[PDB]
């Protein structure tokens, strides 16, 4: 039992030697630099966000080629990740750049793009046109983190809103709107999205993290974006409010993974339900064996301070006892003043909660809710997780070309690495975003076809070799196809290390 | 399993309407008039602290006061909690009264109380004469809170350790030192500590904090300090450092009660090593069916901002269904500027995770650890909860003098109201550390003795109609003694409400 | 596990002292008198069975006279059960009293009574008028417990077909016959039965075992057929063919209680199937907390010898393990040479396989079959219980009118004798056929109404102390309603024996 | 839970196609001609038993001679098994022969062998030098096979024992001694004993069953005299008394398998003890993966009479729920009127278990008692048959040279045949004893080495084909060496049927 298990747990053991949970950290003016990205990567980071909420194109690419050339010079592969503006809604800027209001001030709130440079305490600017149909007399505008909330008093015209401020608040330029429970409907993909995507299959970027999803229908709209060239890049959905929380088996389904985008969901649904909402799409991610990312203020304070606070730090180690895959830096790693150290604390973090981890318990729920017959692969990898636990394998090697074998064996959450030799960099670089998967290239253009998998399998037991998982005379579960069957492993061998 | 459960969750349902959780506010200037005392209880604390780190007894006689006023006003029965300074080791003083140091320094430490009163960046005392044995070369010093951090280079003398400064800071006078995972040697009960005791159970408090606890021995000297007078009051011990981690097991059988203060552990043990200790202790305690509280930074950023961060609403959750009775507030409310707001966002967060945690769990995982033959009364309590399951009661109701049977009903983790009829004012006030209890004072001396329970009895099921914890004809699980049997419940009965 | 507990199963451990499992016998020539009852009785019968099939009302009613005055004299309350001829189907007789049959021999079997006396090796007489209708050319009778097998080849007329012998037999007379899947509609209750049932009403019979049920449409039939003077009386359906075990849930919910009747039903549906039944049967009675009754050639062989064979002790045994509350014994004592020895043998099986069942496997299996909520009694029961187990209470208490709040605790499966306090002689015989109940009348005429059940528990405790299920100091767990409640039990007390 | 398994069983569906247990029957007048032996082979006896206790090498020699040419005449593997007549203790003779004993007689029993010849009702003699050490007063003699038995009253001197007759008995000259409870010091291996072990040894017996194992020297004792040339033979301890109960771990541990030998066994300890001894005995070789067979009287009334008792039908299956290998059949097929309709039911029987067996069950509690880590072969195997579950696979595939492999995948009990191909046919007959496997023969010297397994692979699917296991396109868990792995398996594939 959980309790059980508690109760035998010791702070004196030693930890993990290898952690098994992936680090996603958003990019800004603190960590664009080739060095900074060198040194976050050394840190623990696996993959690389740039937030298109912010910047141009010029700027990204900056971002993308400084991690190319960081990740090359370190011999990794880092995966990069375009996460969409998508469907904002934001102030415009107000003189000065602050203002300041009290409660039962009476504000008017305009989508007159006249009004966007020059806001007042009376008359303010937001970019959203259909503001005066998305929220009626009696709803409520929540304004910068939904810090500050407006109720509407009523509707002047089609273009401006008089609203009662409900409490203080320290008013900077072009901050967040949210509008829960309205009738807001704006494009999953708009123009500015379009092209941004577009500009994502152009670079080769690896994986969409995409805003707002909150339909399977808005999640092939991102699908159809990226176009004929852009099929292999995984799409992550954010979860981000009501409505996605609603339909996500059906979001599940149709994307690659999920991100639980906690910033916006606890304001467009009460804070205290994001807690319960995490669980539950986590698990329903872990049930079907698709990534899953923790996201935002994971380590807040570490943004100004050198330390976290004893909340972060339990944020952290229980996104990854529910179960996550990754956890994701936004704002810490972007614009904080200890990126490298913020990293380094979430990945001792993480590997503390990992040592906590009961063996098997993963493993035996996931493995009962799976119908039966399973296809043979599926049967074959987490037969090959479980008889991993029965020799207490220091390491598993897959060979997989597109991951699916990987994400297949990491499913069932065996408490080792996976090994993966891949024929694609893009499967080393998207793997990143699933637990206890590291990734070994084979160059097949380079050094011929490997039929007999014998070239690939070497090369990841070297690596095996290499990385300190394991050593002569240890035992490895390999899995592959037999020398027939092509498309799938239908095959696992147990290896001692030679 | 958890991870069905999880899939099973919905954000949408209605929530639990009676909170099971207990919180724990601190009192301070924010917080200590009898106004402001008023709202803190309407927003939901169950026990005033008095931290006697800082204040007067004058300061605290007036908290002790003003709590008193408020619960009488509003008809409420409010823990009283003596939170103890405690042992401390701190740094002499500096000359000009402050000093710098920078990483590379070599500074010597020493015992020497010749050096009190000079502390320079050469060489400055630490008023702990056994220095030289608790850290050897290596181990780390650690100063003013874990800002700054030494590595002991080696021993000069047997009164002075030669070391390395690895971190730049500024010292001033007094600070504070800790000596991570070392054996470190002071009275459990230093001089000032006896006279806030002494002062404590002349005003009546119901119990002790007890800080810094690292041995059983050191609990008995705590209960022994208390004297006579005291003997009634709960003592609490609190773990904040390895030796109390170690040590848990017997300081659990000494104490009444736990606290993980993860302030001083987040210092003294790695900070990732906290929700270890964390996960470890609430479970240990909720098999032998003591309370324990879970306390500091659960809610930090809320000392300065009207809502919480995400990592912060997930601490809260997380101790919930860790295990915690109760929850813990300092700094939040004590000196923050939304002492209401944060009571009641930990109310509705609390509310969301017992929401979430499946029924029954928790009931079995703690039975079946429990040593084969139990007393009557655990069996007659732990069958009275299993019991409630099978008829979905919407209440208990237990007649308890001291308290014993209704923290051993809730030992057992319901998931309804405990009702408790009590014959003693404290009783009803020290109830407040633990989860699902609600007292009801019988007055027995204006109404009678009560030999055959009737009038206890019908004036908690009077009680239960009031609340509105349940109405007429609902099943009502109702644990006492029969007619003959004294000190202990013996008989469970199920009563429909007329 | 099942398994893990075998593996520390020991033949050195001593046996359960007071035996859970009941044993019903079947009196004949060999049992009838007062004295060979008296040692039946001594043995361990607690239920006489009278056979229908056989003897007069004169001949059973020195049955009912002779078991009265022997437990009479001994003290007891042993129940009697009067089992219905029901459709039986017999063959008539034969010149000498045997005939012989080899394979091929072609015989003429009749329904012409005239041929009722007078049989030989090619025609005799079957006493079912309906025959030449239930089976056609092909079909098949089975003759004497399904030993030989006759192939109809053709229907000669009305009341005459010629057979194709299948094997060689030894033919005496008046031998019963089966209609495996043939149109067989004969009445449940017959006239000869309705008669039997009248008698067994004015004779104060505790129980009918009701040969044939088919649907519960039959038990119905069943219990209008004993009228009104009789409707407090068990109905146990015998389940004997197809149709039985095809409507067996509907089967019980109809009836008192459930016998397996294993003598017809393997020959009904082919032998090897019997054991799948009777596990599927035993299981689903337990289900609902009826008793129910395995019968037939569990020790056959000592019928003629002194000690049973290794399968028919396993066959009691697994009987037991599978969860019946009786085993019955037909010829074996009706007129076998051993009767006292084979009731003592069956005794000492049961109580081996009582000594190694897991102690909680049923109660758990039981009560997670439950539909929640459940009504307040069985709630009650439950718990009960349960806190035996939790206190290791050497018995239990319950006082029960009807008997119903008995079979309802029985139903947990406790390890512990159920000390059943009656105010009906009738429930002291009714409850023998329910596993643990020990019976003790209270004569509410003679000592007084006892509405504070203080006379009642102090009968049963009295008669704790004086069969040696508990002494001074050890605990009881005692069943039954407070002060106010009518109509069940509301209440559990855990006592100790004073 | 097995209850709830059972209310879900339905007596009317399909059972399963293929007999998973094993039936060994013993060789006699009955069964011995080449005729009978196919008509056994036909119904279902897998291994023939020779009875050494009776009859001579020539006998015998005709037995294996014509079992060897039935097998070959319907290209089956049978192996053959030698049971040895084993230790004994005798009485002497009696005056004329016999002597007649009566309830209260005084007897004097001696080790006296100048008693030897003269037996009276006053005196006689054993021929157990050490009987006045191994039973003490109070004590029982067993005469006859348990018959008559004997209280021993005291010692006369240290070769007298005077006893007290407990039954009518007729003794005639050398009748069996047991005595029960008694630790009994006789050679394992006789002189006649001996010179049958040689004897099968030539012949080229496949396993012996070895009588009255006490103690793991013994079985080293059986393997010494089985020499360097007997070195492959299987020895089967049989468990018949008490102290083969006490040392089962041990014996275990050195034996190859083991027999259940009921019918001793239940003269030596009480035969209500029998059921728990079986228990254990099955269940601790299920868990060490080695073959148990229970024997004895399972269907005994079948020597006389063309269908079993019930009590019979449930010994059976029983016995298959228990988790043996096997059952077997002595007198019922060496000398009874229906040797191939006995067989034929013990087949029958065996399915119907077999069918209501819950699938996983034993896998998983089988499982979770093997120590981890495990060696690699059998991590494979339990995962093979993991896998096999979770694909429904219809069979499972595996080479196996000793019968090693399969052995240990019988051992994870899969609902599927498992199809061994094996190159030696000793390992074909030596499998018979083992669950759920089939046998087939590739001849290396005739087909080639087969390195790297293709042609015994096709081979084994070829047979999945033709016996019809399974068809085109079903998947099929195949279990060997890579390439270049020797002595054990390290492969598991999954293959679909070409
Ligand atoms: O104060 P605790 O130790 O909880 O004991 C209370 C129990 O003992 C009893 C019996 O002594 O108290 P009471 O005499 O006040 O009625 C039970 O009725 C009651 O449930
Ligand atoms: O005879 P056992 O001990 O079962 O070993 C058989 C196993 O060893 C191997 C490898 O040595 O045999 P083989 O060399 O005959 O091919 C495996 O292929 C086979 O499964
Ligand atoms: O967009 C995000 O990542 C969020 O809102 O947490
Ligand atoms: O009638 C019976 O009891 C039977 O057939 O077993
Ligand atoms: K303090
Ligand atoms: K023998
Ligand atoms: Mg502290
Ligand atoms: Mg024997």
């Amino acid at each position: 039992s959980q309790l059980e298990h508690n109760i035998g747990l010791s702070i004196f053991e030693p930890v993990a030697k290898h952690r098994a949970n992936r680090i996603v950290c958003t990019i800004g003016p603190s960590t664009q630099s080739v060095e900074a990205l060198k040194n976050l990567m050394k840190s623990g980071m696996s993959v690389a966000r740039m937030n298109f909420s912010h910047g141009s194109h010029e700027y990204h690419q900056t971002t993308i080629n400084n991690v190319r050339a960081a990740a090359a010079e370190l011999g990794l592969h880092i995966g990069i990740a375009l996460d969409t503006k998508g469907p904002e809604i934001r102030t415009g800027l107000f003189k000065d750049g602050e203002v300041s209001f009290a409660p039962g001030d009476i504000v008017c709130v305009t989508t007159d793009p006249a009004y966007e440079k020059v806001g007042t305490k009376e008359k303010f600017y937001i970019d959203y046109p259909q503001l005066t149909n998305a929220v009626r007399p009696g709803g409520s505008i929540y304004v910068d983190d939904g810090v500050m909330t407006l109720r509407v008093v009523s509707k002047e015209d089609d273009r401006t809103l008089k609203c009662h401020v409900n409490n203080h608040h320290r008013l900077t330029d072009r901050r967040g709107i949210n509008l829960p429970g309205c009738e807001v409907d704006l494009p999953a993909v708009s123009e500015k999205d379009r092209k941004d995507l577009e500009f994502g299959v152009a670079q080769g970027v690896d994986m969409i993290f995409a805003s707002f999803i909150r339909t399977a229908e808005q999640v092939r709209e991102v699908r159809a974006a990226l176009g004929e060239k852009g099929k292999d890049i995984l799409i992550i959905s954010k979860i981000e409010n009501h409505q996605g929380v609603q339909n996500i088996d059906s979001i599940i389904e149709a994307s690659n993974g999920i991100m639980v985008a906690r910033g916006d969901l606890g304001v467009e649904i009460p804070a205290e339900k994001v807690c319960v909402a995490q669980m539950c799409i986590i698990s329903k991610c872990n049930v079907v064996g698709k990534p899953v990312i923790c996201a935002t203020q994971m380590l807040e304070s570490m943004t100004s301070n050198p330390r976290p606070t004893r909340a972060e730090v339990s944020d952290v180690a229980n996104a990854v006892l529910n179960g996550a895959d990754c956890v994701m830096l936004s704002g810490e790693t972007a614009k904080g003043k200890y990126p490298n150290e913020v990293v380094q604390y979430m990945a001792r973090i993480c590997v503390e909660a990992q040592s906590a981890t009961h063996d098997t318990v993963m493993f035996n729920s996931i493995k009962n809710l799976q119908k039966i017959p399973m296809c043979p692969e599926e049967a074959v990898c987490s037969s090959a997780v479980a008889s991993a636990f029965e020799v207490q394998a220091k390491a598993m090697l897959v060979l997989s070309n597109t991951g699916r074998s990987a994400r297949l064996i990491s499913k069932y959450r065996p408490n080792c690495p996976i090994i993966c030799v891949t024929t694609r960099l893009q499967t080393c670089r998207q793997l990143n975003v699933t637990r206890s998967v590291v990734s070994v290239f084979y160059d097949a253009a380079k050094s011929g076809e490997d039929k007999d998998k014998e070239k690939r399998v070497k090369l990841g037991l070297d690596f095996a070799k290499k990385e300190k998982y394991a050593s002569t005379g240890d035992v490895v579960v390999v899995v592959h196809a037999d020398h027939s069957v092509k498309g799938y492993p239908n095959q696992t061998r147990l290896i001692y290390l030679p």
